[PDB]
C-alpha cells in the first residue's frame, strides 16, 4: 500500500556507462537479476519506470538499437518516460520530473522511490524529495553507506520493510512538540549484537520515508552513550550508513551534535551530563567543524537512538534541542514493552550550548506516553527473514 512505483535510471544501473570494461559475466548476471526484480515488483503490483533524458542508441549483439526499443524488448513490463520522446517531461535534475510522474500516474511523492547511481540521478531524486536508492553494482561508492550492491538487495529491502501495514511498532505524541516513534517492541531477561547496520538503516529508511516523517527534515543526529570516555559507540558503527541515509533524504547528519561532558533513575543525571556541541563536524569527509553553532531555529531534526525505555535519554535530547529552537522527532530502534515514557519540561531556562546543572525540583513532569495505548496493533522473526531472504517462487 505504501510503495506503488520504482523509478530506475539507466547510467551504471541498467547499462554500465562509466566503464565499458565491466566483466562480461557481470552484465549478463545483472540483466538476469534485474528481470527477477521487475517480475517481483510486478508480482506485488508495483510499477516499473525508466526515466531517461536521451533515446540514445545501445550496442547489442545484433547491432545498435534505440534505448526505447532496447528497454521494451528486454524489460517489457515497464513505463518509459524519455524526455527526448516527450517534451512534457521536465528536466530531471530539477526534481520536477518527479512531479510529472506523480501527476501522470496519480501517485503521491512518497509512494515512489528512485534507483540511481550518477550524481545527476542523485540530484533528480533528492531535488524531487524522493528516496534515493544508490545502486553500486557497476560503480562502487566508498564515501557513505545505505547502498544496494545488487538488484536482489532492492527486492529484499522492499519485501521486508516496505509492504507491511505497520511501519512503526509504537508511536505517540504529546502537546504539539513531542513526537515519539519506535520501530519494534523489545523485551529481555538480563540487566552490533542485535541485527546489523544494513538491517537497521534499511528499517529506519523505509519507516521514516513511507510514513511521511522525512518530509522537511533538515538534520539527522544520534544521542550519546553514558560514558564520557566512549560516548559514540553507536554513532561510530552507524556513521557510514547514516551518512548515506541523510544524503538520500537530502538532509545533514551531525555525528557529534551531542556531547557527554561527564559520565552519567532521575532524568537530571542525563541533563546534567550533556549539552549541544557549539562546533560539530560540518564536513564529515574533512572533519571541518562549524565556525558558528548550527542554525537549529525552526528546523526539523530526527533524533535516532537504539533503546527507548522510560525516555530519559530522548527527553534530554529534546530538552536541549527545543531550547535551541528546533522541532524535534524522537525515533528509537526498540521500545521496551510495558514501560511508559515520562515527558518532562524544565522550570528553569536551559543554556543548550554549554553544561547545565538542574535540581530534581527543576523538572515538571507534565504527562506520559503510555505503552499499551500506543502500540500499533516479532523482531526475532524480522531479522531472520531479512538475514535469510531470497527470491520467492
Ligand atoms: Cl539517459
Amino acid at each position: 500500500m505504501y510503495l506503488k512505483a520504482v523509478i530506475f535510471s539507466i547510467a551504471d544501473v541498467v547499462l554500465p556507462l562509466t566503464s565499458n570494461t565491466q566483466p562480461q559475466e557481470l552484465k549478463s548476471r545483472i540483466d538476469s537479476e534485474l528481470r527477477k526484480l521487475f517480475a517481483f515488483l510486478s508480482s506485488k503490483g508495483i510499477k516499473v519506470i525508466f526515466l531517461t533524458n536521451k533515446n540514445r542508441n545501445v550496442r547489442t549483439h545484433d547491432g545498435i538499437v534505440t534505448l526505447d526499443e532496447y528497454l521494451k524488448r528486454k524489460f517489457p513490463e515497464s513505463i518509459h518516460f524519455c524526455r527526448e520522446l516527450d517534451n512534457n517531461i521536465p528536466a530531471k535534475q530539477t526534481g520536477k520530473a518527479i512531479d510529472f510522474i506523480m501527476a501522470a500516474l496519480e501517485l503521491k511523492r512518497n509512494e515512489m522511490i528512485y534507483v540511481g547511481r550518477s550524481q545527476e540521478d542523485l540530484q533528480a531524486a533528492t531535488n524531487g524529495n524522493t528516496l534515493f536508492i544508490n545502486a553500486t553494482w557497476y560503480e562502487p561508492v566508498t564515501e557513505y553507506g545505505f547502498q544496494f550492491s545488487e538488484p536482489k538487495e532492492i527486492a529484499r529491502f522492499i519485501d521486508v520493510f516496505c509492504l507491511r501495514e505497520q511501519l512503526w511498532g509504537w508511536q505517540g505524541h504529546f502537546n504539539e512538540d513531542v513526537h515519539y516513534y519506535a520501530l519494534a517492541p523489545f523485551s529481555t531477561y538480563v540487566p552490533l549484537s542485535v541485527g546489523s547496520p544494513d538491517f537497521w538503516i534499511r528499517y529506519l529508511g523505509a519507516s521514516i520515508y513511507f510514513s511521511g516523517l522525512s518530509e522537511g527534515a533538515s538534520f539527522i543526529t544520534t544521542y550519546v552513550g553514558h560514558n564520557a570516555e566512549d560516548p559514540y559507540k553507536l554513532a561510530n558503527i552507524m556513521e557510514h550508513d547514516l551518512k548515506g541515509l541523510a544524503v538520500s533524504f537530502k538532509g545533514k547528519y551531525l555525528k557529534d551534535l551531542f556531547l557527554r561532558h561527564t559520565t552519567a533513575v532521575n532524568i537530571t543525571s542525563q541533563i546534567n551530563t550533556v549539552n549541544l556541541n557549539p562546533a560539530p563536524i560540518k564536513n564529515l569527509i574533512t572533519g571541518e567543524r562549524y565556525t558558528n553553532p548550527p542554525k537549529l531555529k525552526g528546523k526539523k531534526i530526527l533524533v535516532i537512538d537504539d533503546f527507548c525505555t522510560e525516555g530519559n535519554a530522548h527527553e534530554t535530547a529534546r530538552m536541549y534541542l527545543k531550547a535551541a529552537g528546533a522541532n524535534v522527532i524522537n525515533i528509537s530502534w526498540l521500545k521496551t514493552i510495558n514501560r511508559d515514557v515520562s515527558i518532562c519540561e524544565p522550570t528553569r531556562k536551559i543554556r543548550p550550548w554549554e553544561a547545565n546543572t538542574l535540581d530534581v525540583d527543576d523538572i515538571n513532569y507534565v504527562g506520559t506516553i503510555g505503552y499499551a495505548e500506543n502500540v500499533t496493533h516479532v523482531l526475532s522473526e524480522k531479522i531472520q527473514q531479512y538475514d535469510n531472504w531470497d527470491w520467492p517462487q
